[PDB]
């Protein structure tokens, strides 16, 4: 509810999860640094007893006997006299970063390394379009992770999120349709997901284990939790998850050649850990799907271009055929509409223009044509908020909110347009979860009936974004006479 | 007609590599049914004494101990008193494949192999396209294995494929660029390669393992070695393998959808045996490369399709702009070249055709119009070779390249044609396509070749390939143009 939820820099959170064990060495002498209370119980002696003395003395040298290889490998699992723990090495701010974690309690003779990739690539049989790729990906992750819930989200130009895909376990509610407002996930978290391919939360019931000394003079601020897989989350987002009641959560990044494409998320209502074996498959998954989606998106874009060029074909057949031009185009106006995506279109013949699809008022049609005339567009106009430009046409919002336009003739007043109203009917009503929750929330922090309200307010009085292929094709339409 | 080097049912020879061992069991009780020759070494019991005995005493204790979970997995790392070994499981003809072979040695290598695999999906890959990925994959595979010769191999429509990328050792021959005939590898060999992706040979001088009994009583024939990996290669292929003295090799096939596109070959002058898990890791790379190769090949297909459709743009627009089509063609002769890539073409307007480019003499074009009319064709046919159809077509050596002609109607009066000027290329073919085979003592089979040089297999009176997207664009031009 704070005004800094958007603004709070996540990197100053400090706190850590329950099972994390903070470890660090200072350069040459490898001297120790900030520690945590839960960390001492793993080694046994209290943190202040750990605090202040040499690296080797606080060092489990029987585990350090693998550091010479850790410098390159970054990680392996070693059996502590207590239990098997996975080594974790990182570097941050000219400082070492060491981390341990309770490894798989299961004796796991089977489910070895690299069997995961063999298990998961086999479903990737078809791989024709874009949707089914992530579809089958989520389906495979369902069995792999073995958890309740999965999400596939795609962003916008302004990075607004939307629930693209999902696959439920039995005994919950589908969440297809809601649009995730870009506000909730700040630019900082976006940058995190760009730089960091993986992150998970084990339990929402976990507590923000403190770190002492909290501040260090060399920074006047703690250490950045970049390489740490145990980095905590802002209490607001934690409260969001609490509202969700989903104590287990995992996530995959989606990146398009330096630009973050979208989000993939795993979830489970009950709290449960993840085997370190399972998680290493993910970054390989990320890389392969990234190259696959790059290729597939390029192919689909080219295919759409080809389809539009082909659709120019039937119009070219009609152009040249006998009969008046206006009625000839009235015959196939419906088949012309989808070429632009706009609901309707018209054009200035010198006389009355003819339109199809949604119907703005006729006198309004001449009025807006006359209004458009003074503005000196060299070739075309394009906008998503035509109503903001001209408020009296904002009054007629449900028929037009953002359009395209191009001069039919530059010299004479012959023009043409493609009007498209606000994107409300476009997305289905699935942008709500329904089922009014019995516990009444403030819901300013909740997507069920609470969020997407800011999103709909933002998109309110705004048409979907245009795409330049139709803009280029417009001159083809112009070329009739 | 089937040749002996094609008809051969390798699965029925019962040839097995010597170093390993494989037996099976009869009935649900799993009593001994199949008895390989080399058993007494590791079993400690004579093979004929082993004949007829029960699994309750022959097998190791730990084998039964983890057999229940083994049926759910298939492979088990045995720790026999003689040494480490591995067991594989498979069901075929109602039998139970139970094998043993030396196990892998290095404990912590497979995890590093992940990075090896992760090296293939490195971000600095595919910076330009295919060949980068193809070459890098070969080097990564060689580094993973360590070997003498590594290379890749494509397939042809006629199935005479050749080599694009190679990863050589230092100080020996390199067959990069070399082309082979299709008969080199049998068609049934290809078919059986479709099913199984893994074929290893340890030593070229290895001898096949005989089977007692010689044939399976119920089958009347040796049971299929499809699921088996210790299966020996065909003796004719062994002739092939020792022609250049290669002592070790392995098969790395890959398909697109049922249809195999290429393979990867390795040739070692030293006889070596390679472990199960190394092979298991390797094939993941094969599927990854197959799926990605499908991705950008579809992308490029769509891209060039879109390009051709766009080229149809200005000409379709100018069709209605110009008065008569022939004058438009005359004024846009350069603009009607790129249509198929080939420059010269012509078309009969019911009468005298409009010749453009390096057109043959007209009398020839009416001769061809009279020709190919009794010949059945629904719309057209592209003839990469023309003299074979009719030698006076080859008489015009300038246009000795591809021909294709569309008669606007199946019984059209007005006609359209298109051709390609003759182009000359060159390629290297190991062995001779001139010779059909090599003789064998008694001619029970046909021997392989002995020479692997060029003979300068350049093409002559040939054409650059008529690619099918161009053929599809011919149907776009078929639309009452």
């Amino acid at each position: 509810e704070l005004s800094q939820c958007d603004r709070e820099p996540i990197h100053l959170l400090g706190g850590i999860q329950a099972y994390g064990v903070l470890l660090a060495f200072r350069g040459p002498d490898r001297r120790l640094e900030v520690v945590s209370a839960n960390t001492q119980a793993l080694l046994g002696r209290p943190p202040e007893a750990l605090l202040g003395k040499t690296a080797a003395q606080v060092l489990p040298a029987e585990l350090w006997a693998q550091w010479e290889l850790l410098s390159a490998r970054g990680a392996l699992r070693v059996a502590l006299p207590s239990g098997p723990y996975r080594a974790l090495l990182h570097e941050s701010d000219g400082l070492t970063v060491l981390e341990l974690e309770p490894a798989e309690l299961q004796p796991d003779m089977e489910e070895t390394a690299l069997e995961l990739v063999r298990r998961l690539v086999s479903p990737l049989a078809g791989a024709k379009g874009t949707r089914e790729l992530l579809q089958t990906a989520a389906n495979t992750v369902r069995a792999l992770t073995g958890f309740d819930r999965v999400m596939v989200y795609r962003f916008d130009a302004d990075w607004h999120g939307e629930v693209l895909a999902e696959s439920k376990r039995e005994g919950m509610d589908g969440f297809l349709g809601m649009h995730f407002p870009a506000t909730d996930i700040p630019v900082q978290a976006r940058a995190l997901y760009t730089r960091n391919p993986l992150r998970l939360i084990a339990n929402a019931r976990a507590r923000p284990v403190p770190l002492v000394p909290s501040v260090v003079p060399e920074l006047g601020r703690p250490l950045d939790l970049s390489g740490s897989a145990l980095r905590s989350v802002s209490p607001i987002h934690l409260e969001y998850l609490r509202n969700m009641g989903v104590e287990a959560s995992f996530s995959l990044s989606l990146l398009k050649d330096g630009a973050l494409w979208g989000l993939i998320a795993c979830h489970h209502l009950a709290p449960l850990h993840l085997s370190y074996e399972r998680r290493r498959a993910c970054e390989v998954l990320t890389q392969l799907l990234a190259l696959q989606l790059s290729s597939e998106e390029r192919a689909a874009e080219a295919a759409e271009d080809s389809h539009r060029a082909a659709l120019l074909g039937p119009l070219a057949t009609s152009l040249g055929a006998g009969g008046t031009l206006e009625e000839a185009l009235a015959k196939d106006g419906a088949r012309v509409l989808e070429l632009t995506g706009a609901t309707g279109a018209a054009l200035l013949l010198g006389g009355e223009p003819l339109l199809v699809g949604r119907t703005p008022s006729m006198d309004e049609v001449e009025a807006l044509a006359a209004w458009l005339a003074p503005q000196p567009f060299q070739t075309s106009f394009h906008t998503e908020r035509l109503g903001s430009l001209y408020p009296p046409l904002a009054a007629r919002a449900d028929v037009a909110a953002g359009l395209l336009a191009v001069r039919l003739a530059p010299a004479s007043s012959r023009l043409a347009l493609w009007f498209r109203p606000e994107a409300v009917r476009t997305i289905s009503w699935a942008g709500n979860p329904r089922k009014p929750a019995e516990p009444e929330p403030g819901h300013a922090r909740l997507h069920p009936r609470g969020s997407f309200q800011a999103w709909e307010e933002t998109v309110r009085e705004t048409s979907p974004a245009w795409k330049r292929a139709d803009l280029a094709a417009a001159e083809g339409f112009r070329s009739a006479l």
